[PDB]
């Protein structure tokens, strides 16, 4: 019975394998046949190549010794190496070819989802080269999906030799019978069938993934599209940023590149972006995934002024002031995508690009005051009932574990009409006491969201909404103003509250605005529609914002 | 009598004024006198400069209308615009060519450490250019240093209307009298006049500083190089990364650019880097000061092989992996120092760059047990006593206060012999019980010392020097590399522990290193030379690290 499934790396988990070159050189040179293979694998034990696996030496030291057994077999081949011949030309070359196998990975990860300990086993290298960080960047991709890596220059230790065999079954707590290992050279399969496990020789990924799942007896072939990697909140890197003596702001941050700051709606928290935080860094940039003001472990004043829109963005301008940032790109969702157009109409020189998600920009109206334009809209008439200080916290408060999974539901698993919550008079009336799990959110997701709410409950998020006329005022100072910095404009076509027709306008204050469109697609989204947020955030940064 | 100082942006605390490019780009055109600042200027409080500066307009919505006033302007002088004339290019360029007026700012920065409250009151624009970047930089710059920041463009008043004046005299809570200002337009200088306010009108910065010194009674004028600017621990983003279930490292992050990685020594802090901080972000670098494993905010084991260096090198491969960053530029002090060295050997793919102050590279002997080691260098004897578990923690956790005070002093202050501690029976046996405060160091830097000490005290820390043994056999293994990436040895003429000479074979085990020497230096080097260390630091960054 297998519980533990083990991969290599080389021509296994990425692709081509940087082995192949050696031969594609010789064709592509019309050297004979070998040669190149041959040079790579001199002394065997206590040649050039096992001390660099064994890490004796580092790559930058192999290099020239390598070079030095090329010369070594030419002479003994009667023939001669080309006049521009360069081993770390060859190599470098090689290396930055070598991708990530994606069907491979799924399986790992499937797996992985399913139980099983996986663990990828390398004969690797201490790569000082000037272009180390491409190979870094895929071992850190890859790394963070298994439970182990074991890496044959870190153990002093290679395959084939017994040893690490052994030393792999004691890091895995498994018995040989418990693990699959699939490699792509026959040698370094050997010593683990010898002891017992199960193995597979690795050709082509379809037939190694068939072998696969006939033996674990999980289906990892002809799969459906898995969902974006997730964060687990214990394994992020927490900051903390106090704006104010009586106010701190909490986020979460990844990766490396331009700022990227995301900001959350009502009533969520920094995790309502944990399928885009991992997607956003991959994609080469900084993420700083807030704790908007209000929510989490971020401060929770209770004064109402403190949560008009004025002061929130005065806050964020200080929160990237304390982090040493000149600019962010702002992007925002519900509550987010509101504070996010202020802050390019208020503060642009610190706004590398705007993006929204679902929220339009919608200016002050000078004629109207903020009350005569909710009697407009039917859709925002909850908002009416969020005015008067406790009743709302209250019915929310009540129990938080039915305010999420009510909440937090796809567009065809509705159970909370927003309308007449004057006539119902509450935002539960007519919904069920414990409305089932939507498919959006696991169990899991619901009691972070429970456990991030039982420090400030309702009362700071409610406060957002209780800032109608001071907002309104702030807002007609913007008014002769446009938005000129690169933005973005993504509309859901099932929020039946952030309509996509509530944006027709934007262009008239935007007019250099691109936009993205999500079918099938209710209020939440970032969990509602992961891989296509994902798509359309990474297009338009690669593109817009450096 | 005098406590608040006011200073205008344009021509005052920045330089060249970007006003005085319109008469240069009329010189230099050969159009009439004054025709640029006129179209400038035109139509005065209702015009488009105005508006513009009153935030009721962006910068880029105002390029079109200067233009206009341009070619208005031109056909009353009765002359023509040449053919590829351009507002946003002169204005551009403009912008860029203003820089901090340096000895300007020093004032300011000596009046409010004299207790002074300080700000800035400036007419300036809602820049939303593709080149904002430059300006918003040079803004978060400026800023940090003073009380306050007042902008027309955010207060929608203008200088010189009195209402300005009025709310520049409520935000510093000052009676007018109690405040200079300094303003190179003597019309926006006059309602600062009217009102009682002592003011300043600035042509040459010399001129202006001599009468801001006879104003203030307070020397800005041929005054000691100041110290670079520090940190204050609650303005920081404190940053926080689970690397195991047991240890947490904390952090403090500042800038954007290559990730720097700042590893402190014995007994230290992250605090002990409050003078690079602030330079390194301002350079162009994304700073992580961290608290190493077993001081102030990170996590304190208390087992002995917690304190490994293999173990704590693989942390630190963990803390890269969490923040999502395939490399960083380690930069260590002192046991930092020793970890700096030893990730580069095991880890060079995650090191961008490496670079120690004081801390030489040695290779571990093979035929010497690190005891018999010790046993040759008399310098090295203390550590002896750091042997016994619980000895030294007694010692140095008696009196806090006495034990920071006693080792944190220049070369010419020292208080403590670190020799026959054998002899001595303890490091602080003939030491006063309260020692003189060192020249470089505040009380209150002291008890931020004390006061990170508090929670974990010394096992921790001193648990570095018991894995002798270990980390010998751990360094044979890299007994037949070399540190081959970009490595800086910065040598400390006054270490009497980690002396210069110690790192005269280092060229040996690392042919590319480069070097820097720092004359008249003791063993604290980032606090006792503050301004060198930048200087050779940022150097180097900028020559050998992205
Ligand atoms: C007058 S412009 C405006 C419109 C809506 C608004 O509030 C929201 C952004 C809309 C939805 N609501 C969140 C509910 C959980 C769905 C917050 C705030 C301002
Ligand atoms: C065998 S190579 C070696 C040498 C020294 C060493 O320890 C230090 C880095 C030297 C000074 N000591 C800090 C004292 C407060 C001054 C720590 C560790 C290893």
């Amino acid at each position: 019975t297998l519980r533990a499934a083990v991969f290599d790396l080389d021509g296994v988990l990425a692709l081509p394998a940087v082995f192949g070159v050696l031969g594609r050189t010789e064709e592509a040179l019309a050297l004979p046949r070998g040669l190149l293979n041959d040079a790579f694998q001199k002394g065997g034990p206590e040649g050039a190549t096992t001390r660099l696996m064994k890490g004796e030496i580092t790559l930058s030291q192999w290099i020239p010794l390598m070079e030095e057994n090329c010369r070594k077999c030419s002479e003994t081949a009667k023939v001669c190496l080309p006049k521009n011949f360069s081993i770390k030309e060859i190599f470098d070359k090689a290396i930055s070819a070598r991708k990530i196998n994606r069907p491979m990975l799924q399986a790992a990860l499937m797996l992985r989802k399913k139980g099983f300990t996986t663990a990828i086993l390398t004969n690797t290298w201490l790569d000082d080269r000037a272009e180390r960080d491409g190979l870094a960047q895929l071992m850190c991709e890859l790394k963070m999906h298994f439970d182990f890596l074991i890496e044959s220059c870190q153990v002093g230790m290679v395959k084939p030799e017994p040893q690490i065999y052994k030393f792999l079954l004691d890091t895995l707590k498994a018995s040989p019978s418990e693990v699959v290992f699939l490699d792509d050279i026959g040698a370094n399969l050997k010593p683990a069938r010898d002891l017992g496990m199960v193995t597979i020789l690795v050709q082509d990924t379809d037939t190694a993934l068939k072998e696969l799942e006939k033996v674990t007896g999980i289906q990892l072939l002809n799969t459906p599209a898995p969902l974006p990697t997730s964060c687990n909140p214990s394994d992020m890197s927490h900051g903390y940023v106090t704006v104010k003596p009586r106010v701190r702001l909490h986020f979460v941050e990844l990766g490396s590149g331009p700022a990227v700051c995301l900001c959350h709606g009502f009533p969520e928290s920094w995790y309502s972006w944990r399928y885009q935080i991992p997607a956003l860094a991959q994609a080469g940039y900084r993420v700083l995934a807030m704790d908007m003001k209000g929510y989490g472990e971020s401060s929770a004043p209770p004064e109402i002024e403190e949560y008009c829109m004025e002061v929130l963005c005065k806050e964020m301008v200080t929160f990237l002031d304390k982090l040493g940032l000149s600019q962010a790109v702002f992007i925002g969702h519900d509550w987010g995508g509101m504070l996010v157009w202020y802050m390019a109409l208020f503060y642009p020189e610190r706004v590398r690009a705007v993006a929204s998600l679902n929220t339009p920009f919608i200016p002050a109206n000078p004629n109207m005051s903020p009350l005569e334009s909710i009697k407009a809209n039917p859709v925002f008439d909850y908002q009416l009932y969020f005015q008067e200080p406790g009743v709302a916290e209250a019915e929310l408060e009540q129990n938080l574990s039915r305010t999420f999974k009510s909440l937090f539901r796809a567009s065809d698993e509705s159970v909370l009409s927003m309308h007449k919550v004057c006539e119902a008079g509450g935002l539960f009336v007519n919904s069920p006491e414990e409305p089932s799990l939507s498919r959006m959110v696991t169990e899991e997701e619901i009691q972070f969201y429970v456990q991030q709410f039982k420090k400030s409950g309702f009362r700071g998020p409610l406060n957002w909404y209780r800032n109608m006329e001071r907002n309104w005022k702030w807002a007609c100072k913007s008014l002769g103003r446009k938005i000129l910095i690169p933005a973005l404009m993504v509309t859901a076509e099932k929020d039946f509250v952030l309509v996509p027709q509530m944006s027709q306008h934007m262009e008239d204050w935007i007019p250099h605005l691109k936009r993205g469109h999500i079918e099938d697609c209710g209020h939440w989204t970032q969990m509602d529609k992961p891989t296509e947020v994902n798509q359309i955030l990474i297009k338009w940064l690669d593109s817009d914002a450096r």
